[PDB]
């Protein structure tokens, strides 16, 4: 993930542009090599037609060129490149939005398991381990990077993510699917146990537990479902092929004539075709995000950074449950405590966001004493 | 379906270029035979047109062809296909999102009805199974593989889905509609009897057992939905139209005439329009892309894969709620059992991965001594 | 309602050019009055121009269709049908998902309402018939076909939907406004007292079913609020406007000048404007598509089939809250009572359907040794 | 809200043309101004054109008018109203989709909150008139006629809604904020009060009660939040600079020349621009629909009916939560009491509504006996 | 914030003309400095080809503008514009719907949460303290102004929104990741605590308050994810791209030619490119768009007002939680205690917004005595 929230925090003078002299997860990065390869296709082919081809060949070279340059603009590539983006753009979001976080399950389990002891610290431990476990399966079945840390459920146990007892029951249970389930069953069935030896006060508590935990279900469910259900092979195969051969016919279309002949298009002769170049500079790198963007879970430099968010899930959730466990600050009466309306200062550099309440549009409408009389 | 989400894992160098080469599920196999016809629809069109027409018929053709050209438009094909396939994309995901998947329920079955008995485990067992039967006779009603894999009620019982017993009250209850409802209810009316007679042990496990049967019950709905209201048959004669009347046009417009003749557009004669061919792949494939996903349920090769998720669903299911049942790997304590902050290793392919946290765009932001000063 | 799901359930040769055969909701039927006015509006036109114009004005008549040919294209009809359709098309969408189902209510109360006696009966079908009353009322004030079933209350009494008691108390209550929410407090008011009674066993069966019959009065209420806010008149009038003006246009601008003029593309006197009606299909039907589907509760051949739904919905309701009320099929172990795996049969028809199950797109990296070792 | 649904229920021949004779709410009554303003400038100018300018000056207009007329663009004013169009009309329902009904609340209230003594009338009342005080303050902080009918609190006191205790105690908590927030505080503590006076007879129901009071509150909340974060003012003066410079450009670009001259574009001058009106009044139209729909709480005549609606709120939550309470039409057994299958009549007019059940896209496949039979 | 909602109530005469007098929040303060470079480079290049290049040199210019201005095209830079600023803009509107307000969470806290002694008052306080401080937390990590305020946790200390005691417990918790998590563990673990003192009722109270700080948990992440996750620097660089290269290709073809050349479209030689002009306002003003709502938490103009909300936020949640709890007006017969149809007054200026209600489409529908009999 690269971000630039700081940088495009305000509208400031070319702010967009500034952003162009980045390099990381930049056009240039994703679009080079390509960029290469046009440039060796299109020179090589203005040396053979400047050099190998005779007169009558160059002739009918030139009509290719002109006759290629008046057809180009019969490919759609913009249309479909929009729409293709634009729905890969809202499915690259949907499967952050579907990133499992274990902060309100935790939260609850923090709350509602009791017991200071050892059993409640391994119970409450358990639960939240449980749920990062399933987390962690469906991340290291959807994720290259997560699937390189953790390439096997042996390197699950030795990371911790997994007991060795946890990784000989999912072998006793193992079917011919992917096994990410299990730690929710697991989840129920200790819960079911808790409540019923007395960690749990109350059904209600179960529920909720038992709610948060089917809405990460949900959420891993999701996960899976956009990593198999791809885009459609033929609507990205559409996109493909358009821009390709907008940009093969370019390579003939594009070339610089002879200035001889004279022709309306090719009375001047520059090298470097620079509008071509800033074409595709444009339609490649639009192509470029839905290549970057139709799996978010890659080694992009804008994928999703899912070890980070594994580990970190880990760290907070199992801090939750074990330290922060009715463990709270000294409760006090705080600054205002009897004052009727608390006016928090501000800084120097934040007093001119001093700004006053917003009472509605109709606040400040004028009416004549004769307009507000109620009529019979 | 066809995945190819490990191949676009990143945006390598031609990674939908390579994709070009699948043929299952691809825009060649879905739009040969309609090529072929085209092709030779136009080149009948050229033969007639320089074999037979005289001198006045070729002048007339060539005056007529002329005329056509400009009547061809980009724009409004262009509309109408990226809506129209836009909406059959949005109702095609709408739809695998409708897919009902037994999880979240069966979870909860496993963790709230008790008895590792007989009893216990038959209904369990019977909960699901009447989960899982409503489920099939949707999908069975909505997807023709489903169909064709239980033909009758008849299959449903010798595939193991229904028992002698419920396909007798089913005949019974009988009704002129699609019947897909009743396991709903008997799944209602079945928890209801096991809280009274003590399996469930509080009416809120029961209230969540029946939130997440009404869920699933919603999804099936939504499946029947998506079957029985078709999109407009109105509009998709307008797109197929649209389509149609553009290539239809383009059949005579894209006639290459007599070079001699030395129209405006019409100097270089070659015997393919490539141009024309070009957009009959760009637009035919982005129809096709409609056709293929306007009935997801079907036998396509990117149509998806009920049977497999019903195969799945059922063995799940059961295995959760009957092996899986009050089955727990031992509670012990875990790697990090006192260690504040755990560290999970990375391995050498993923050591690049590790990434320092993101604590806000406005971490690094720079102020003063007096612009941090809180101000009367 | 026309169904064609099974037709296109696969992408064949010709797809969706079987569909354009269809009369029923069809184009044709759609556009053909609208399609004949044209038509004789433009063969009167060109009678008039080639046999009463005494030449000077032939000559103008000419000059104004070489103006009315070259001006057509300042209309923005494609943009204006495409935003303004697909407004439509999300609101005929969403109209239908708020069609109440009463299939979750329906086995709440089958479940949760309690008494296979007279008195049990009587509760259980007051409340499923109050639900049902509900939505009837709502489909009655929205649905033209639904209004001419019911034309009254007295209809609605007749019909069994409300009894004579009911009617009375609604005309004790009646205000100036639609009464369809009446039936909603009748149902709270009757669920309260069955748990008062000992009916419902407990506050929070009381409470889902207030929650489903809460969900179904939302849906009513936004089918009153469609129905009543209507799309902007202007917007609607814009489209109109629009593609009126155009065809309007197109009956002078697409004329065939007399040959001898040589106007350029009126030197071929075709007599049939063949892209001409080609362009007025795709149009017209690309504004019918609206014109239809803006009032999804009419009489065309699309509109939903509302008092199917009424009569499905009050038999299948009636059915699981009386008949099926406590009534379960045998439970008996079922045909995998001892199989960890079960795997239910293919038939010949569906032994290719079978797929081996997808493990996730990182399944298949490969790693060295040495890249899948932890480091320290 | 003007409405037209029974008006465009079918598709019948010149069903929107039709609604070009209509005055309120309508795209004449919009834009006559700006009409006639466009008009009489178009017409300065093409006088002082023809009559004030020298002979040279015209040549000089003439050159002018060809360099506007090719400036002259449809494509990005196009695109820019359609996006913005868009935005606009899905903030416009989004804000009527916020608007409280307080139907499932008063239907809560009426059924939870016993005693049909005065207290129990009292309570009842008084939460139900917490509920619509709330809905009122928001009402009248967003809409300009709420605003006009209570254009103080007094007024509020005045009609009813408010007591004057509840005057009272709004200004002892004055703060310097919109205090539309206060009735729901009012109501929980009002409930919590009920409940420990035995009034409520659980805290489910009372959970259920507050519930839909804190999601009435959400809608008031999402209502103050459009009403306070209006859609950017670039945007809005990007789409007003494009219409405008569109509409300016075309008073000289559209001047029609002196048809002597043979200019291409001008042969025949008509006097009246007839394409460049039926522009403007397009685009125009388009850009009055947005500015209608941008505060669709004003006093257009496509604006939402706040006042209605207070009173049609405030009247049918009264009726159910005071009279209705625990009054029921008497419990008796219905017409199809021992009818297995209920089959309510169909009148003269509706007898061709009456369908066949819909029972899957698949139902009508045919297979062979040899296709049907399970494999081993 | 820039509200103009009560300016544009009624689609009057110009009513988005008048915002084009707006100087905050408008697009000549966001783009006036881009249009001056533009013009100066613009100046300075014709300078030079008019005064500076021999008579060569500017012939090869003269055919170089043409060059240039057959090389623009306008189709890309509005789709890719338009696609862009509705992904910014939707994610700008979600950004807004997740900001935490605690009303929900305050009136329950309020209700719930018993006690009118100092031990209640202090519970109540620090419940939403604790709320306020974890939104805190998140909007200065998310916003500039807000960080600008409160740049340290000792700041948040000293402006009351945390005490020393807290300020030790998060340095004690002290991860590497962001801490705004610590504060809904906190209220979980308060909630149990009150709960087990007797403070809180009931189970499902605590459930309720519990699923409401889930809730402000939930949008406080998602503002994270809004934050951390930008939208990919690959399309930010690809919009900006095609527009400067867009203006930077109209630097030189948009030059005006000598007339005495007589090009095809250079006679006139109006110093200053009018529409070249315009199309910059109109193209730079929708990407400015973009760029001031790419980040609507920096300090733009319309930047949503982080500060005001946080302290309309603490003002309000204690104020109800600690001054309105139990507090309520007396309760007493309202104005229309015993008449069935209230009918609240209108003013005269509100007089003509009484309607009638609507009774639905159907209402008017008319029918004959035939047509209205049931049939047998
Ligand atoms: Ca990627
Ligand atoms: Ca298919
Ligand atoms: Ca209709
Ligand atoms: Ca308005
Ligand atoms: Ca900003």
């Amino acid at each position: 993930t690269i971000t630039y929230t700081s940088q495009v925090a305000n509208a400031r003078l070319g702010s967009f542009s500034r952003l162009l002299l980045c390099w990381r997860g930049s056009i240039y990065k994703l679009l080079y090599g390509e960029f290469l390869i046009f440039l060796l296709c299109y020179y090589i082919i203005r040396f053979i037609y400047r050099l190998a081809l005779t007169e009558e060949q160059q002739l009918m070279f030139e009509k290719l060129t002109l006759y290629c340059d008046s057809y180009i603009q019969l490919i759609p590539i913009s249309f479909v490149l929009g729409f293709y983006v634009t729905l890969v753009v809202t499915r690259w979001w949907n499967q952050y939005e579907n990133l499992p976080w274990p902060d309100r399950l935790m939260s609850l389990v923090s709350g509602f398991v009791e017991g200071k002891d050892e059993q409640g610290r391994l119970l409450r431990r358990t639960l939240i381990r449980y749920a990062n476990l399933g987390n962690v399966l469906i991340l290291r079945s959807v994720s290259t990077a997560v699937y390189k840390r953790f390439p096997s459920a042996q390197h699950l146990v030795q990371a911790g993510f997994m007991t060795p007892a946890e990784h000989k029951q999912l072998e006793k249970l193992s079917l011919p699917h992917n096994m990410f389930w299990v730690p929710w069953v697991w989840f129920a069935n200790l819960s079911m146990k808790a409540w019923l030896g007395g960690r749990i006060r109350d059904p209600i508590l179960l529920q909720s537990l038992l709610n948060e935990m089917n809405t990460l279900r949900t959420q891993c469910g999701h996960l899976y479902a956009y990593d198999w259900i791809s885009i459609p092979l033929v609507y990205t195969q559409v996109v493909t092929v358009a821009v390709y051969s907008f940009f093969l016919t370019c390579l003939v279309g594009r070339q610089f004539l002879n200035p001889a002949k004279a022709y309306p298009g090719h009375e001047l002769d520059l090298v470097v075709p620079v509008f071509t170049f800033l074409q595709f500079f444009f339609y490649v790198g639009w192509l470029k995000v839905a290549e970057q963007l139709i799996n978010p879970f890659g080694e992009d430099d804008d994928d999703f950074e899912t070890n980070w968010i594994v580990d970190r899930n880990l760290q907070v959730s199992l801090l939750a449950v074990d330290e922060m466990h009715q463990d709270l600050p000294r409760m006090e009466p705080d600054m205002y405590w009897n004052k009727p309306e608390p006016q928090p200062p501000y800084t120097a550099a934040s007093a001119q966001f001093r700004r006053a309440s917003f009472m509605g549009s109709t606040f400040n409408i004028s009416l004549n004493k004769e307009e507000m009389e109620f009529q019979p």
